[PDB]
């Protein structure tokens, strides 16, 4: 029975659902037995940039509440020199853990999910945020709706329970020596996964070879034929290596796959 107070409200810890570094995530209950997620960061051991990255994510999360329900809700928060508590809506499971259950995916639900994702990413792009880290774990399933969790700004924690370079756009790699199109590529890999059960480059074990294959236009991404030909078209337009050629999000919003 470990509790937490945030802005004068007590929450009881059900379990820890993720942790890393100076930070933790818990499922909690208020006194009315309503469930929430609480994200905790210990600033006492936090570094400086962790601090500013964490102030930026919180402000953006707050600003964007009004604009989309495909962004996770921040109900309240507390910041001190010592700690951060963030009280957020609690979801059922993240999209990465659910895809690992290896079950059939309803093509109708795959497209409903794809829609939610596009809506959430489109919303952050409208405010000038390009996520750059998009992965299934950035998405939370709440009442059959996908909701975006983070903005890619603050660093990450790692999931806990009681029981990857794969999404990297070729631009990012050549950049070793940023476009909203970067998110399209990553989103593309995610839809690719909900379609073919694997990521485009997943097969390559050696990470050097894999980073090369992503940037090598002579490396052909497979697109097996499937009942939905328009989905197949979405995959191909998301997965073009040339960001200028790659489809944008507002176009993806108008595509037959989500509109029909
Ligand atoms: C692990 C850190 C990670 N997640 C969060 O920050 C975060 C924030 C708000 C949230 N509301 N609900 C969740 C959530 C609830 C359930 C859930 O799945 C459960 C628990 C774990 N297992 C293995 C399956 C069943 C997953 C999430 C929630 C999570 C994080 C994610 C993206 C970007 C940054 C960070 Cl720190």
């Amino acid at each position: 029975n470990e509790c937490i107070s945030v802005k004068g409200r007590i929450y009881s810890i059900l379990k820890q659902i993720g942790s890393g570094g100076s930070s933790k995530v818990f499922q909690v209950l208020n006194e009315k037995k309503q469930i929430y997620a609480i994200k905790y960061v210990n600033l006492e051991e936090a570094d400086n940039q962790t601090l500013d990255s964490y102030r930026n994510e919180i402000a953006y999360l707050n600003k964007l509440q009004q604009h989309s329900d495909k962004i996770i809700r921040l109900y309240d928060y507390e910041i001190t020199d010592q700690y951060i508590y963030m009280v957020m809506e609690c979801g059922n499971i993240d999209l990465n853990s659910w895809l690992k259950k290896k079950k059939s995916i309803d093509p109708w639900e795959r497209k409903s999910y794809w829609k939610n994702m596009l809506e959430a990413v489109h919303t952050i792009h409208q405010h000038g945020i390009v996520h750059s880290d998009l992965k299934p774990a950035n998405f939370l399933i709440v009442d059959g709706m996908l909701k975006l969790i983070d903005f890619g700004i603050a660093n990450q924690m790692q999931p806990d329970t009681t029981s990857t370079v794969n999404y990297m756009p070729p631009e990012a790699i050549k950049d070793m020596s940023i476009s909203p199109k970067s998110d399209v590529w990553s989103l593309g890999c995610i839809l690719y996964y909900m379609t073919y059960g694997k990521t485009p480059f997943q097969q390559i074990i050696n990470q050097i070879s894999k980073l090369h294959a992503i940037i090598d236009p002579n490396h052909e991404i497979e697109f097996p034929d499937i009942p939905e030909k328009d989905l197949q078209d979405v995959l191909k337009c998301c997965l073009k290596r040339d960001p200028k050629q790659r489809i944008s999000i507002p176009e993806l919003l108008a595509h037959p796959y989500v509109q029909i």
